[PDB]
């Protein structure tokens, strides 16, 4: 039985449904930053491909990552959905953003195809955290 | 004109062709570790989705990442090709491996759909390295 804190806004998501099916014990809180907290250091920010693209368009992505890093020593970003075929932005803009966050800011960016996969990632990371704590 | 060192085995790849089209000046060397060296600290390991899966099956992925980290302070892994629909392995095995490399080992894992995209990533990172050096 792994324990994960979930931000109130994610409560009725399909991610939460899968986490519950996986046996995760969820504690609800309204977080200023982050969507799923695994430990005092590990926090996960769930972001749809569309919202990632929008944050690049509006130039707010880096402020977002900064806020995550300042709140957690080991933040993780799970980008959910395909980033391909999503016009309104040159591929280099998306690639450049990804490279900046992962290599410069040092914040891992794990890609998920569905909310279920996002839950599976949260679950496996939380399980490792529990076993290693 | 950005400069990148490329391992001899990558010389006739489509990645090298695109890098040359992008104006990158390549110096060929036979590297013990890594495929493309951007700086004394930044090195890139190009790995096909199939080879990543195989390394998980044979349990050699972590040794590979260890070798990269010991050779470069800021290594990067570019996984080229789709990891979905590639049976012979449960999705959790791939997810778990990705999470371990990016979160535990702290080695960024950038996903590329083609050798051309891999070149575009190498190029943009190398350009930033040059501008910031
Ligand atoms: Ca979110
Ligand atoms: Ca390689």
């Amino acid at each position: 039985g792994v324990k994960v804190v979930v931000d109130s806004r994610e409560l009725r998501s399909e991610v939460v449904k899968r986490l519950k099916l996986l046996g995760v014990k969820l504690e609800v809180k309204t977080l200023d930053v982050g969507d799923y907290i695994i430990s005092e250091d590990v926090a996960i920010e769930r972001k749809s491909a569309n919202d990632l693209i929008q944050s690049i368009i509006d130039g707010g992505l880096f402020d977002q990552v900064k806020r995550l890093k300042e709140a957690y020593s080991r933040p993780i970003m799970i980008v959910e959905g395909s980033l391909y075929g999503i016009r309104n932005v040159h591929p280099n803009a998306i690639r450049g953003a990804i490279a900046a966050v992962t290599v410069d800011f040092g914040v891992p960016i794990i890609f998920s195809s569905t909310p279920e996969e996002t839950a599976q990632y949260i679950f496996l990371i939380a399980k490792r955290e529990q076993e290693e704590r």
